[PDB]
């Protein structure tokens, strides 16, 4: 009834599928994903109670030494749907058929209920991201002619890579109320094209619904990549990037109670 993964007990890359009906196709996949930590004292643990659906992350890391300080953040503990293109983990038991070409995929709402508790000023975000690849089912990383799209609905003390492009309005729902929100749009080239949408009014807890195609449409429109609509939207990842090169301790707790993807009768890109 409770799935648990733990760093460092389960190795340096703990992860596991959430497969509540035991059918061999996960509905989501969880990873502690301390991808830029070389060594730390303490632990990080992610539990997932299969009756309530609560995902709970608890992290107490100290003495942190990074694998590469130029990558800035320490890690991105996360839950995702679809095929994460960096590894062989996937989750496809859901209503949206990911991966799919962006030219074929319906728009969808993403609704997340959550609560974040970073300790002592730790720089963090709460970031949803997707990877857009030239092949349907990538598992070996990302190339220069592909894209990372990130949507930050909370942040403290972190700025997206690259430089600010513009601000956009996106109609979202916060705590049951439809609201026009503003997102800054940032663009970088970091080995691949990077586009991040950073909310101007961070939301540290509650229930948030966003229309995914509002973001992908802007990412398409500002992209320098050729044949953008032939890319596959591989996945939707939800997690908290944290840390900076001068952070040596990182204590953080958070909870996610619901993730829902809701299809809409319309194209993703408009
Ligand atoms: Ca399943
Ligand atoms: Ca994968």
């Amino acid at each position: 009834k409770v799935l648990k993964i733990r760093y460092p007990d389960d190795g340096e890359w703990p992860g596991a599928p959430i497969d509540k009906d035991g059918d061999g196709n996960p509905e989501f996949y969880i990873e502690i994903n301390l991808w830029n930590i070389l060594n730390a004292t303490g632990f990080a643990e992610m539990t997932y109670n299969l009756t309530s659906g609560v995902l709970h992350y608890v992290q107490q890391l100290d003495n942190i030494v990074l694998r590469d300080r130029s990558n800035w953040v320490h890690g991105y503990p996360e839950i995702f749907y679809g095929n994460k293109p960096w590894n062989a983990n996937y989750a496809t038991d859901g209503p949206i058929p990911l991966p799919s070409k962006v030219s074929n995929l319906t728009d969808f709402y993403l609704t997340i209920s959550y609560k974040l508790e970073p300790k002592n000023g730790l720089p963090i975000n709460f970031a949803i991201e997707s990877w857009l690849t030239r092949e349907a089912w990538r598992t070996t990383g990302i190339n220069s002619d592909e894209q990372e799209v990130m949507i930050w609905i909370y942040y403290d003390g972190l700025q997206p890579a690259g430089s600010k492009v513009k601000e956009i309005v996106v109609p979202i729902i916060v705590n049951g109320t439809p609201v026009n929100a503003t997102f800054e749009v940032w663009k970088a080239n970091i080995g691949w094209e990077y586009v991040a949408f950073r909310i101007k009014t961070p939301i540290k807890e509650g229930t948030v619904t966003i229309p995914y195609g509002a973001f992908i449409s802007v990412a398409a429109n500002i992209s320098s990549l050729p044949n953008y609509t032939e890319l596959y939207l591989e996945d939707v990842e939800i997690g908290t990037a944290f840390g900076t090169p001068s952070t040596t301790s990182a204590h953080l707790e958070w909870w996610i109670t619901n993730i829902t993807l809701t299809p809409l009768d319309r194209p993703l890109i408009s």
